[PDB]
């Protein structure tokens, strides 16, 4: 996260840290108890390592009593996701077993009725992606407020030229951020999942390469089968 600041411990009950081999790759969002939604490009090449979701924390090196360390049944990629492209950018993961629940872990409300959220919006979304140009990774977890940007700007040819489609939205850039290491993490619209981050590099900080989140809402019927 770039221009934000350390979020308050154990806030987001929700908030996943997907991790490969033991370290922080992309961010999560739990969505049932079982259940944790990331972004796709996340596992790429990720072959045969060792995928585990840390949920219930703060810190990513220190001990916690609300941290666990989940190991995953099962890895779920958008079928129609594909390496070059921005689309269909979801990952379901399946935990081993059904997540401990209280108040520093819990899942988040997400949306199913498919209508864009308004411009101007303010949503929140946190990660323990880089914060700075040298990509400084942080130990604890950051977050920033965004303005949804409306789709029309964003596709503007100086912008993201005709790539976001009905299924992606747009927040915002100037300064404050979402960058690398912050993919698959969840922006929060009125305590309600909107958008998951998407996974492709996208310089960070700069207002004219507005963020890109896939609405969840566009794919709550995947959703509902992959769990099912
Ligand atoms: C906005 N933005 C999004 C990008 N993509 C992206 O983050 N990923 C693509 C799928 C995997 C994930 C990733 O690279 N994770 C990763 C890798 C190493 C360390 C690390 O920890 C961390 F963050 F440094 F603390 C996290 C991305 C990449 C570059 C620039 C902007 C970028």
């Amino acid at each position: 996260i770039l221009g934000g600041r350390e979020a308050e411990a154990h806030a987001r009950p929700y908030m996943a840290s997907v991790q490969l081999n033991g370290a922080h790759l992309c961010g999560g969002v739990l969505v049932a108890e079982q259940w944790v939604l990331s972004a796709a490009h996340c596992l790429e090449d990720a072959a045969d390592g060792k995928v585990q979701v840390l949920l219930g924390a703060h810190s990513l090196s220190q001990p916690e009593p609300s941290k666990r360390l989940y190991d995953v049944l099962r890895a779920v990629p958008h079928p129609d996701s594909q390496p070059d492209t921005i689309d269909h950018d979801l990952l379901l993961l399946q935990l081993s077993e059904k997540a401990t629940l209280g108040p520093a872990v819990r899942p988040l409300p997400w949306q199913r009725v498919d209508r864009d959220v308004a411009p101007g919006t303010l949503c929140d979304v946190a990660g323990w992606g880089i914060v700075n140009h040298a990509g400084r990774r942080p130990d604890s977890l950051q977050h920033v407020l965004l303005p949804v940007l409306d789709r029309a700007t964003c596709n503007r040819r100086t912008h993201h030229d005709g790539a976001i489609t009905e299924r992606l939205m747009c927040a915002e850039s100037n300064r404050r951020d979402s960058c690398k290491g912050d993919s698959g993490g969840p922006l929060v619209c009125g305590g309600v999942l909107e958008g998951v981050v998407t996974s492709g590099s996208r310089v960070c900080g700069n207002r004219k390469k507005p963020g890109i989140y896939t609405r969840v809402a566009s794919y709550a019927a995947w959703i509902d089968s992959v769990l099912a």
